[PDB]
């Protein structure tokens, strides 16, 4: 009997032939598919097989009915209560005030109650309970069949739920029990699914000239797999389908709608719900938290130390006092900054969703709402500041003040802890939406119990006080020194003498606004690091309180394997005692090794040595058996050394030792245990390899070779093999032999499905091992027990395989699949199958077929499909993978899936733990009560927030899936999402689905699976963050938030710090180099004098400089710590220190997105460095060199001489090849390119300004500098002069007269390289120039040609936006090759003082080479992969070797030679230049005397 736990027990309520009836009586009524009724019928039974195991036949079926349609973990009672009883709000309330109501926990009467959903809930309790176990099955058998032929309608689950209450409906009506004729065959499937598919096909895709392509739209337009079901989910968007004569569907009577639902179109009804196109509009409104916290209490601690702002008339030794009222004003005005950020991210929202949809009517209350606390936030403290206390006031200042500030206070905690969803919900309560979102589906929250809540309370407490007090101190004091020297003093100079001398006079006021924005991005980064801190310190603590100390030795634990695995994986206690417990374990642990000894990973000396060394096997069982001298230790604990190492990942087993330490669930009997399915896609993967491949080398001469990978790099392991195959024996046997061996080294399917076909054994080794009955009843039948196995090993597990096309696989992948099906019987494979067209040219019939290793060979070598379902039209839309599984789905048995990849691996150590594994989902041992009995009520019930997700931990509040609930997660729409533009990830967007509708997600710790930036951070904003960031409380944001946004964060704020940095010590430098400084010490009286009379006091800034670096350096040091250590292995550092061209393609890639900001980085730390010497510039200096230089000292290959002569040919050759090469998001990128370019020049041309002020001097009028014309023409003149030799060329190539070259053979590449070279020497000679321009001074040409480079770049970005946003073609050829050639002479640079920084380096290791064996040390340390040379004829190589480097010499002493020229002319010249000149261009170089 196929179904034994049902048809043997004669308690059950039905029997087979009723239910086999219904199915019969439902297929011919509603028209469903004949080849689908029997799929599902052995479904519906397979799954009361299961579920009657561990209960009553008479429980299975109750329990079944609840978790499908009527319980209240059930989708159905969900949708009917959301939308067809209008009772969204009533359960929103209920779950914000679930507290409350529990606390007191611990029919004409129903008319009275009517609007209140606990007489609803009563009313459906009480209908539920009044049916029989026919009507059941009725119910469950309609769903299932309604559910497995919807093909790709399967991803919205409301869609199918409306279908399903039509059609039952329908059904139940007096109509269809009198008619007399049964509806043609595919009726459903045509009518009512093909015209969704169509209206999504059309959506995406178009037809022209007979094929389909895709359409050119943006993703504002498309609608698809989710508006669908947010138009399902609430009643007044029902009202909205429009049937074909114009009227409405829900005019017509409850029992009519099943065919004019099919007369419906669907183009007019659906539309788009959620748009989304911006990055930082999402980002302000997701997270309206961490903002409000950090920017007031920022706002807060500089208000408060900083005095000096509103003193009036303050005095360097006099320190006149003002009053409190003013700070207690600026704290208050902190709480209204809070207040307008509030406002601001609602704003932001109100642009998120669209107009009139179910959210329409909620915000205009909170804005205004917002507005009237923002207004009485702000006026009293506007009449304060605005003094009308000042010139006369009674004693009310203060209090006033002291209010307001209290008052400030309670509005940052207010708006800081609520959450932005639900701030002010509980003040409509009469007519409309109190919400944005359903609060059925989209926030639904599972609450969390115990100590969990509490340990989530004290660590978020801590973190934030601890931050809190350090920074405040930190800061507060080396900012508060500072603050009062930079604000009080000015300078005295003559300026420039086009506008004046005001920027030198407020310059060391813009010293300070650097400053406090450099602040701000610290106190960010010192959040993140102090929540790093204490999560450590809190799990270590909670790891040493377990009980569990690490500091016992091992091989107590190995002595201690005994008991404890007899305890947990071999005895269930239920079982009566028949054995003695010491043979059991004995029979087991033989078992597991002689499995691992059976793939020869093990030499024969060991092998005998670990096992249980029963030589007298076969008397009786007791004399024998004695214990190994691994199972038992001697005396002392690390007293065995000559056997016991087991290395060869023979050791490394010992973790499935250490992990039965940790507690694992009591098991279960094998015949309780439900059954299980494994499912795993495969699209254009590789089976079991060939002989070519296992008989051909490599390109390379002996290089990187698999075959002699295995054949040399196997110590033990080739030899183990060879010593038991050369035994064994065109011999196409041992042709075979060598094709299995080989597959399961490498890649393959054949080693996934090998590993995984564990399962069995395992099952029937528990099967055999635990009941001692069946052995002795056959007492030496061998073909009995093996079968009564095989029967037990098939019920309780199955295996399947999605293969997406087997009609066109390959002529010999088809025998490899054959033999693959010859080889496990067991197996299936679900394919896509085509029918040939009957009629008229039109697409072809698609199908859906699964076999097996038991049907017969048909007449064309192929077998026998047992179900062929008819699809709806092509599935594959998207990637493969989600719609692979999503059309194989319909195949799945059993309660349980595992989702597995194509590249896993399984060994049966860890194949013995299923059951404790299942057990986790907290369904197992759990008695069973009436779920509609009429007592209790909602809050009283322990059933209300199943288990989804149990995935085995190698998590941040999302872990991707191991195991799945079928019945769970199928219901609600898949096992993994489909949308090529929307969701990539199969792990985290169903993890966050899961949990929004109200799942919870558990994770293993004894179960280890077999497994080994920015792209994706612009795609991760969606519906699904907005959802969970505007309504989850306090701790659960604050947990999420830090873990996968907030990474990507605190990687983005590292670098803007870098950059602020970089403008602040460029200004300090100037500043402090410009101007004399002054004495200072340590423990001086504010009171007194500075010893130097007129001096400036400033060693406070730098001092700040040196509290930057150390903070910036610890940072950093604490982010990267972790990589290194994870990544460096060495057999754990040597137990722990004992316990305490290659050049083109590199230089392209990694030059580019790192060196184009690193050059100027390196240039402005090098004028900071020359302008005024201190200490942390040195750590400052060696970042920004080696993360330049790290790419070259990782790549080998480049420490020979005739090696870098070849590769400087192919740098040149490849030079002029990349700079060939090189030659709805456009706007986008130009305004986020423009605007911190100008920036960022701007402070270049302030400093650049100041350093020519010669402050400190004391001369008359006309005695000024005019540089902002100097400038003006070093930026701008190399321009024009680079323009000219182009348009010379292009005008003689555009005249194309009969002579065009009088000399060149040949004219395009002569005339290309002559304007190149003419403009590279020309962009050396405009910087000599301005070098020469001033009075020949070294600061001040770096920082004008730092100021030219970053005024030349943003020019060049102004023009391509212009130009990108017949004379139109030209103009851009133009511009774009003006571009290329700025380009080309400034990579020509980069890339020749690479060479030159390489050049010292070269003459080091000579012949030797000492450097590059140290160099293949240490690749060799992470990969060793070489080759051998070749030799060949030599003397055309040597002679182009010499000339290129006679060239590359050359190219180094011209440019040695134009960087040495104006140093000894700069020191032999005189001193006047230019005297003579006069007028508004007076003193045009720079007066030195």
């Amino acid at each position: 009997e196929p179904y034994p736990a049902w048809t043997a027990d004669s308690q059950s309520p039905v029997s087979i032939e009723q239910i086999e009836d219904i199915f019969i009586d439902l297929t011919n009524r509603l028209g469903f598919q004949r080849d689908s009724m029997r799929n599902m019928f052995d479904h519906f039974m397979v799954l009361l097989d299961s579920r009657s195991s561990r209960m009553s036949p008479d429980q299975a079926l109750l329990s079944l009915h609840a978790d499908y349609i009527g319980g209240d973990t059930a989708n159905y009672k969900k949708w009917y209560f959301a939308a067809q009883l209008d009772m969204d709000d009533e359960i929103g309330f209920r779950n914000m005030s679930l507290g409350k109501l529990s606390r007191k926990a611990r029919t004409l009467n129903k008319i009275e109650g009517d609007n209140s959903l606990e007489a609803a809930d009563f009313r459906w309790k009480a209908k539920m309970n009044q049916l029989s176990p026919l009507e059941r099955v009725r119910h469950i058998a309609l769903y299932l069949l309604c559910w497995g032929e919807a093909n790709q309608v399967r991803f919205t689950a409301e869609c199918l739920c409306f279908i399903y209450k039509c059609a039952l409906d329908y059904l139940d009506s007096p109509l269809c029990q009198q008619r007399q004729e049964p509806m043609p065959e595919g009726d459903f499937l045509n009518r009512v699914i093909t015209p969704i598919y169509h209206f999504i096909r059309n959506q995406v895709y178009e037809i022209v000239d007979g094929r389909f392509v895709k359409r050119e739209r943006d993703h504002n337009k498309i609608v698809g797999y989710d508006d669908l079901n947010q138009l399902f989910w609430y009643p007044e968007g029902i009202a909205k389908i429009v049937l074909e004569d114009g009227t409405k569907l829900i005019e017509l009577p409850l029992e009519e709608r099943y065919l004019r639902l099919g007369d419906v179109v669907w183009d007019d009804v659906f539309f788009k719900t959620y748009k989304e196109t911006r990055t930082w509009l999402h980002l302000v409104t997701n997270f309206n938290r961490i903002w409000v916290m950090h920017i007031s209490i920022f706002w807060m601690y500089f208000a408060y130390n900083s005095p000096t702002f509103y003193t009036h008339n303050y005095q360097q030794l006099v320190d006149n006092q003002p009053l409190a009222a003013y700070k207690w004003a600026s704290c208050a005005l902190g709480g209204t900054v809070a207040s307008l950020i509030q406002i601001v991210a609602t704003l932001c929202e109100w642009s998120f969703v669209p107009r009139k949809w179910a959210g329409a009517q909620h915000l205009s209350r909170r804005f205004w709402f917002l507005c009237i606390i923002f207004g009485i936030n702000l006026g009293p403290i506007i009449f304060v500041f605005a003094y009308d206390k000042d010139t006369v006031y009674s004693t009310a200042a203060h209090v006033v003040a002291a209010v307001m500030f209290f008052v400030a206070v309670a509005t940052i905690i207010f708006f800081s802890i609520m959450p932005l969803g639900g701030l002010f919900t509980s003040y409509m309560k009469k007519s409309t939406r109190r919400y944005v979102a359903s609060q059925t589906f989209t926030a639904a929250f599972a609450p969390l119990h115990g100590l969990d809540r509490w340990m989530s309370y004290l660590v978020w407490v801590t973190v934030f006080a601890a931050k809190y007090s350090e920074s405040y101190y930190f800061l507060v004091l080396s900012l508060r020194d500072p603050i009062r020297i930079l604000s009080t003093t000015a300078m005295r100079c003559t300026g420039e003498y086009w506008w004046g001398a005001v920027l030198c006079k407020v310059q060391p006021k813009i010293v300070l606004g650097l400053v406090i924005a450099t602040d701000f991005i610290l106190f960010f980064l010192d959040t993140y690091l102090w929540y790093i801190i204490v999560n450590t310190i809190f799990s270590v603590g909670k790891s040493f309180y377990l009980g569990i100390s690490i500091l016992t030795p091992w091989r107590n634990i190995f002595t201690r394997l005994p008991k404890r695995i007899y305890s947990k994986i071999l005895a269930t206690t239920d079982m009566e005692i028949k054995y003695k417990p010491k043979v059991l374990i004995s029979q087991v642990w033989n078992a597991i090794i002689i499995s691992m000894y059976r793939e020869h990973l093990l030499a024969i000396d060991h092998v005998q040595k670990l096992l249980y060394h029963q030589v007298p096997s076969e008397i009786e069982g007791k004399r024998t058996l004695r214990a190994p001298t691994f199972f038992v230790s001697q005396d002392d604990n690390n007293f065995e050394t000559e056997f016991f190492p087991r290395d060869s990942e023979a050791e490394r087993i010992s973790f499935f030792a250490q992990s039965l330490s940790t507690p694992i669930p009591e098991p279960l009997p094998v015949d309780n245990m439900p059954t299980f399915t494994v499912l795993t896609p495969h699209y254009a993967e590789r089976i079991l390899l060939s002989l070519r491949e296992i008989i051909r080398e490599d390109d390379q001469f002996s290089r990187v070779t698999l075959l002699e990978y295995l054949k040399q790099l196997h110590p033990v392991e080739w030899e183990c093999f060879v010593k038991d195959t050369k035994i064994l024996a065109a011999a196409p046997e041992y042709t075979l032999r060598t094709r299995i061996w080989a597959s399961l080294r490498s890649q393959t399917l054949y080693r996934t499905i090998s590993g995984f076909m564990n399962y069995s054994r395992a099952i029937k080794l528990l099967y055999r091992v635990e009941n001692p009955e069946i052995v002795q009843m056959f007492g030496g039948n061998a073909e009995g027990l093996e079968r009564e196995l095989e029967k037990m090993a098939r019920r309780k597990f199955k295996f399947l395989v999605s293969m997406q096309r087997l009609a066109k696989f390959k002529p010999h992948e088809l025998e490899n699949a054959e033999f693959l099906l010859r080889a496990y019987p067991d197996l299936q494979i679900a394919y896509l199958d085509e029918e040939p067209p009957l009629t008229e040219g039109e697409e072809p019939r698609i199908y859906s077929a699964l076999i097996d290793g038991h049907c017969e060979i048909l007449d064309n070598g192929r077998r026998r499909p047992k179900f062929r379902v008819q699809l709806s039209g092509n599935p594959i839309l998207g990637d493969g993978k989600s719609d692979n599984q999503n059309h194989a789905l319909i195949f799945y048995r059993g309660e349980y899936i595992q989702l597995i990849d194509a590249n896993q691996d399984n060994y049966l150590e860890e194949c013995l733990k299923i059951r404790s594994v299942l057990a986790e989902f907290e369904e197992l041992n759990v008695e069973q009560v009436n779920p509609y009995a009429p007592g209790l009520r909602y809050e009283e019930q322990t059933t209300n927030h199943p288990v989804a997700i149990v995935g085995a931990r190698e998590k941040l509040h999302y872990g991707h899936p191991d195991f799945i609930n079928a019945t769970f997660m199928t219901t609600r729409g898949g096992v993994s999402k489909a949308q090529k533009g929307l969701h990539l990830n199969e792990d985290i967007y169903a993890g966050m689905n899961a949990m929004l509708r109200g799942g919870r997600i558990k994770h293993c710790e004894y179960y280890q699976c077999g497994k080994g930036g920015a792209g994706m951070g612009e795609q991760m904003l969606s519906r699904e963050y907005y959802y969970l960031g505007t309504q989850l409380p306090v701790d659960r944001f604050l947990t999420f938030y830090y873990a996968h946004p907030g990474f990507h964060l605190n990687n983005l704020f590292i670098q803007l710090s870098l950059q602020m940095f970089m403008l602040t010590l460029v200004n300090l430098s100037s500043l402090a180099h410009e101007s004399i400084m002054c004495i200072y010490d340590r423990n001086k009286p504010k009171t007194d004098v500075l010893v130097p009379i007129g001096c400036y006091n400033f060693q406070p800034a730098v001092d700040w400089v040196r509290r930057y670096t150390l903070s910036i350096f610890i940072v950093f040091w604490i982010a990267f710590v972790p990589i290194v250590v994870q990544e460096l292995i060495e057999r754990g550092l040597w137990k722990a220190t004992q316990r305490f061209i290659p050049f083109s393609i590199l230089y392209s890639r990694f030059a580019g997105s790192a060196i184009y900001m690193g050059a100027r980085s390196m240039l402005m730390l090098l004028f900071g460095t020359v302008a005024h010497w201190q200490a942390p510039l040195l750590w400052f200096w060696a970042s920004l060199s080696s993360l330049i230089f790290a790419p070259f000292v990782f790549n080998p290959h480049q420490f020979a001489w005739e090696d870098f002569f070849l590769d400087y040919r192919d740098y040149i050759r490849w030079l002029s090849r990349g700079n060939n090469q090189y030659h709805a998001h456009r706007t986008n990128l130009i305004m986020a390119e423009i605007i911190p370019c100008a920036i960022y020049a701007a402070g270049c041309f302030i400093a650049f300004t100041f350093i020519n002020a010669q402050t400190g001097v004391k001369t008359t009028d006309d005695d000024r500098v005019n540089s902002v014309l100097r400038i003006i023409i070093c930026t701008l003149a190399p321009i024009a002069v680079n323009l000219g030799v182009l348009f010379f060329c292009m005008g003689m190539s555009c005249c194309s007269g009969p002579l065009f070259g009088m000399c060149c053979k040949k004219t395009g590449s002569v005339m290309a390289g002559i304007a190149h070279g003419v403009a590279v020497i020309v962009h050396i000679a405009f910087f000599i120039v301005m070098w020469v321009l001033e009075s020949f001074n070294f600061v001040r040409m770096l920082i004008g040609v730092v100021t030219c480079i970053q005024c030349q770049r943003l020019i060049f970005h102004c023009m391509t936006a212009l130009m990108l946003t017949a004379w139109t073609q030209p103009s851009r050829e133009l511009t774009a090759k003006v571009i290329e050639l700025s380009e080309f002479a400034a990579d020509f640079v980069l890339g020749h003082v690479i060479l030159i920084c390489q050049l010292p380096l070269i003459i080091i290791p000579k012949i030797d080479k000492f450097h590059s064996i140290m160099l293949f040390w240490l690749k060799p340390s992470r990969q060793i992969r070489p080759p051998i040379y070749s030799l060949k004829q030599t003397r055309l190589r040597k002679r182009m070797v010499k000339k290129y480097c006679s060239l590359y010499f050359l190219v180094l002493a011209i440019f040695a030679g134009c960087i040495i020229g104006p140093a000894v002319a700069s020191a032999k010249i005189h001193k006047h230049i230019g005297d003579s000149l006069d007028g508004v261009v007076h003193n045009l170089f720079q007066p030195i005397n």
